[PDB]
């Protein structure tokens, strides 16, 4: 499958793509404002994620740091990033279908649209000003709006026991972005697409 990753933000982001134990394609790249990066993701990929990283500094060897979404200090991510990270999530060719969603379960850093470029399903978007409206206790100094599990590490926020409800904090994310997951047991906002669809992820789709 092809993913086109587009930075429509006015600031540079460092895109990342991983399935947790491996890079997808090159795993990461700098995207200046307006730039597009096309990657190829193997059919059958389960549990892939794409996200943006902000305020990064990398040396010639591809080693450094980012203020949001850092993946162990690498430009080319092999593992998932440090919250807060708005997440585009996908599993491809699962018994004939692709499944896509956006998640705020690991917080929010950059607004996002995640849409098919082929026919058969709709896209999803979270483009509200979550960072500007972020509750004081969830604000991340480096930028972004943390999820409550990251901040407070309780069974209820992290849904550790497999039983948990919505919370004041999850409802904040859900109010601003109804079409994204706001906590682990949220009513699913997953979209089902035809197997082997292609996609575009756009950072700052309205900004």
């Amino acid at each position: 499958a092809t993913f086109e990753i587009v930075n429509r933000c006015s600031y540079t982001v460092w895109a990342a793509a991983s399935k947790g134990d491996a890079a997808l394609d090159a795993g990461g790249r700098q995207l200046n404002s307006g730039e597009s990066w096309t990657i190829n993701v193997e059919p059958g990929t389960n549990g892939g994620k794409i996200w943006a990283r902000t305020d990064c500094y990398f040396d010639d060897s591809g080693s450094g740091i980012c203020k949001t979404g850092d993946c162990g200090g690498l430009l080319r991510c092999k593992r998932f990033g440090r919250p807060p990270t708005t997440l585009a999530e996908f599993s491809l060719n699962q018994y004939g279908k692709d499944y896509i969603d956006i998640s705020n379960i690991k917080g929010f850093n950059v607004p996002m649209d995640f849409s098919p470029t082929t026919r058969g399903c709709r896209g999803v978007r979270c483009a509200a000003d979550i960072v500007g409206q972020c509750p004081a206790k969830l604000k991340a100094p480096g930028g972004g709006c943390n999820d409550a599990c990251t901040v407070f590490q309780t069974s209820e926020y992290c849904c550790t026991t497999g039983k948990c409800g919505p919370t004041e904090y999850s409802r904040f994310f859900k109010r601003l972005c109804p079409d994204a997951f706001s906590y682990v047991l949220d009513k699913p906002t997953t979209v089902t697409c035809p197997g082997s669809s292609n996609y575009r992820v756009t950072f700052c789709p309205t900004a």
